[PDB]
């Protein structure tokens, strides 16, 4: 259940963390970007499988703040990941030219190599990935960066299909819990995205999904 990061991933996480120290906001750009990709992947799959979207009729990104529990949730209803995929796609990488371009901006570089997930550790002490893939049951990937574990989700299939990224925010990254801030940041980083992105918001005092693009 417990796993070690591959060396290159450790180096990569460091390079990422040690080059975007200034513009931390990028983590949210990249998570929204990967969320879109997940939906693309499942839409494509839906072209040749009418049963592809059975676990969830919708194709969205839902973002939820939990100021109280110090958590930020980003949930796509994309393709999701199987257990094996969690262990492989988040624990290794398929690359070393990337690690040399990185040393010699660099926010555009991680975006290009599709490896911006790890930027989440810029604002989080622990990162949790809850994922339901059509071919598998719901599993959970957790890491504080020093290792990771993948477990079967005891709650069963709550996602229907897809992925929630959950960030336990750092002391200094509390700013990103304010609904003001996240609405603002998603507005910015979600224009080019063509799936709907909602933020769970407060209107006059009620709560519902609010569309941001
Ligand atoms: C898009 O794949 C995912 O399931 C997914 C998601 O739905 C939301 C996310 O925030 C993230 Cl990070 C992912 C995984 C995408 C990812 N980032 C780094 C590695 N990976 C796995 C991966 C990379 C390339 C391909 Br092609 C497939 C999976």
């Amino acid at each position: 259940e417990k796993f070690a990061f591959q060396a290159e991933v450790n180096r990569m996480m460091k390079l990422i963390i040690n080059s975007l120290y200034k513009n931390k906001e990028i983590f949210l750009r990249e998570l929204i970007s990967n969320a879109s990709d997940a939906l693309d992947k499942i839409r494509l799959i839906s072209l040749t499988d009418e049963n592809a979207l059975a676990g969830n009729e919708e194709l969205t990104v839902k973002i939820k703040c939990d100021k109280e529990k110090n958590l930020l949730h980003v949930t796509d209803t994309g393709v999701g990941m199987t257990r094996e995929e969690l262990v492989k796609n988040l624990g290794t990488i398929a690359t070393s030219e990337f690690l040399n371009k990185m040393t010699e901006s660099t926010s555009e570089l991680i975006g290009q190599f599709g490896v911006g997930f790890y930027s989440a550790f810029l604002v989080a002490d622990k990162v949790i990935v809850t994922s339901k893939h059509n071919n598998d049951t719901q599993h959970i990937w957790e890491s504080d960066s020093n290792e990771f574990s993948v477990i079967a989700d005891p709650r069963g299939n709550t996602l229907g299909r897809g992925t929630t990224i959950t960030l336990v925010l750092k002391e200094e990254a509390s700013d990103y819990l304010e609904l003001d801030t996240i609405k603002n940041l998603v507005k910015k980083y979600s224009q080019f995205i063509n799936f709907p992105i909602y933020v769970w918001s407060s209107k006059t005092t009620v709560w519902d999904w609010e569309l941001m693009n």
